[PDB]
């Protein structure tokens, strides 16, 4: 596809503007069009990981549906940083539905590391990949260790193309049935930390489901889908990580890779 070659060339022109390395898969889920960089290696995924996570914990609840509105009553010690939502509501507890929304919409650790013990470990969510298609994906940590994101380790990480294939299963296709499909949108959806992101690179008349991370090593990505009126959906995968460890988190460098695909796509 000649509108693919050429948004290749302009994410490898891209890359060359920086010390690190990007990985990125666009697919039309119409036609299969697929726009990659780095398609099959391995990235620090982050937080992105919290979107397989309540994955999990929604396929959970579909073999027990109130598992949703269980309460769980977590301690002050349970407590780490960069949890807007569930130091706020320490001492009166939070449902899992709501530990859910807040580790998706607001990047809660705190949230993310209760529902990895609700489903048994980071092990859990590994082979909850594994039943849904995806050899790749590997959780190996909870947070906040899962993002050192150091240079060469496999720990934590997914390739670009196997992340492609499961957020499409999860928000497009059938992995989950129709009523976790339609709660795992709804929340990603309505995510708080991606507006320089993914949502800064499309036209305004799409909507965007997603899901941020940020690490160490300057790692900044983005995955979700666009859904464009009047045609069938478009998933989004950017990994950028760097080489300096004092690297700065930037979001420009994954709104301009998108901004790439959205004017293949259209």
């Amino acid at each position: 596809m000649k509108n693919v070659a050429a948004a290749e060339r302009q994410l490898r022109e891209l890359e060359s503007t920086f010390d690190g390395r990007l990985g990125f898969v666009a697919l039309d889920t119409a036609t299969g069009a697929r726009i990659a960089h780095r398609g099959d290696e391995r990235f620090p995924f982050c937080s992105t990981s919290k979107m397989m996570l309540c994955a999990a914990v929604l396929a959970r609840s579909a073999g027990e549906p109130a598992l949703l509105q269980r309460r769980i009553a977590y301690a002050k010690g349970d407590l780490i940083r960069y949890s807007p939502i569930t130091e706020q509501h320490v001492g009166a507890g939070m449902s899992v539905a709501e530990l859910c929304a807040a580790t998706l919409q607001y990047s809660d650790n705190t949230a993310a590391n209760l529902l990895i013990a609700l489903l048994g470990g980071p092990q859990t969510v590994t082979a909850y990949a594994r039943s849904i298609g995806d050899a790749t994906f590997r959780l190996d940590r909870r947070e906040p260790e899962l993002n050192t994101a150091l240079p060469g380790d496999e720990r934590d990480t997914t390739t670009p193309a196997a992340m492609a294939a499961s957020v499409h299963r999860l928000l497009v296709g059938d992995a989950l049935g129709a009523a976790q499909r339609a709660q795992l949108n709804a929340w990603m959806l309505g995510n708080k930390t991606g507006d320089a992101r993914i949502r800064a690179g499309v036209p305004a008349d799409w909507r965007v489901a997603d899901k941020t991370g940020t690490g160490d090593y300057g790692t900044a990505n983005d995955i979700g889908v666009a859904y464009p009126p009047n045609r069938a959906p478009i998933v989004f995968i950017v990994y950028t990580t760097m080489r300096n460890p004092n690297a700065q988190a930037r979001d420009d460098v994954i709104a301009s890779a998108t901004r790439i695909a959205a004017r293949a796509f259209a």
